[PDB]
């Protein structure tokens, strides 16, 4: 019936999805209830979705909570849902998710379109909010849940868990999806840390730019300076590890110590 809605809005409205803005639908019925189970939304909700679609989502966090801003790039489906949906607390905004100003809000639910996963996760990671739930590509749901040690950890690996508690929630397979798409994707769960980590970003870079590399040489090898600071390395918190087996808090432990040596 979810499927049913979807051919009847398709023929409705005359739709082309646009493959280029990842314009695969969503229709299995329970992976909207997941979401919203897993957000625990509630009346006093302000929600952050982007990519509206044809609103299913959109229709259920509506219902549910207080407020929904929704960013969606397409015009057209922004014609649509006006046409279809009545939303008295839905504010929809149109442009680039990644481009526009976001207004203020404590929980994202949303999917994520493919080519925007890693500047909107960036974004999204610089932000105070309560809870995200977030339907990922898996490739990039697996990098966001990776750990320390193994090879797809990497800077988003670190920046998210450093923030929240990320763990994969279920797994959506690809017939979930109208058009079908090539992958499958991932509903991941981002809680805020009490114990918030925060790092110096370009440290960062820095390290992971050859991750699989021992944190000293990675540390002599990222001279953003001056060379002339060999002593300081031998002494570095951590040098027995690589990078890419670092968790939050031992890149913390090096951050700090790199400022009591004025290199920061
Ligand atoms: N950069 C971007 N900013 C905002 N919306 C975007 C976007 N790129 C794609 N979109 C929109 O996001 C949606 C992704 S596919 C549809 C989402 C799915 N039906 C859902 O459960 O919400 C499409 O509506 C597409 O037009
Ligand atoms: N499998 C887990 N969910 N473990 C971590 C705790 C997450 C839990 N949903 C919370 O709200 O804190
Ligand atoms: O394909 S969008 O323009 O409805
Ligand atoms: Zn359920
Ligand atoms: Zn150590």
């Amino acid at each position: 019936k979810m499927r049913d809605r979807l051919f009847f809005l398709l023929s409705k409205y005359g739709i082309r999805p646009r493959d280029s803005i990842g314009q695969h639908f969503l229709i299995i019925e329970d992976v909207i209830e997941k979401a919203i189970e897993t957000a625990n939304v509630n009346e006093n909700d302000v929600i952050l979705e982007v990519g509206p679609g044809l609103g299913f989502l959109t229709d259920e966090l509506a219902k549910r909570a207080k407020k929904v801003y929704t960013i969606e790039i397409d015009q057209k489906i922004i014609e649509i849902l006006k046409k279809e949906y009545s939303w008295n607390n839905v504010k929809i905004i149109q442009g680039d998710a990644v481009r526009v100003e976001w207004p203020k809000f404590n929980k994202v639910v949303s999917n994520i379109p493919y080519k925007i996963s890693s500047p909107f996760t960036f974004k999204l990671l610089k932000t105070d909010f309560e809870r995200a739930v977030v339907m990922y590509q898996l490739e990039f749901a697996l990098r966001m849940v990776a750990k320390p040690g193994s090879r797809n950890y990497s800077r988003l690996s670190l920046m998210a868990q450093a923030l929240g508690n990320v763990e994969i929630v279920m797994k959506i397979g690809k017939g979930a999806f109208y058009p079908r798409p090539k992958v499958d994707s991932a509903l991941v769960l981002i809680e805020p840390r009490k114990d918030k980590i925060v790092l110096n970003e370009n440290l960062v870079k820095a390290l992971f730019q050859h991750r699989r590399k021992t944190v000293p040489r990675a540390l002599k090898d990222s001279i953003h300076s001056k060379d002339e600071i060999r002593g300081i390395i031998n002494n570095v918190p951590h040098s027995n590890k690589r990078v890419f087996q670092l968790y939050p808090e031992e890149v913390k432990d090096i951050e700090e110590y790199l400022k009591k040596h004025g290199i920061i």
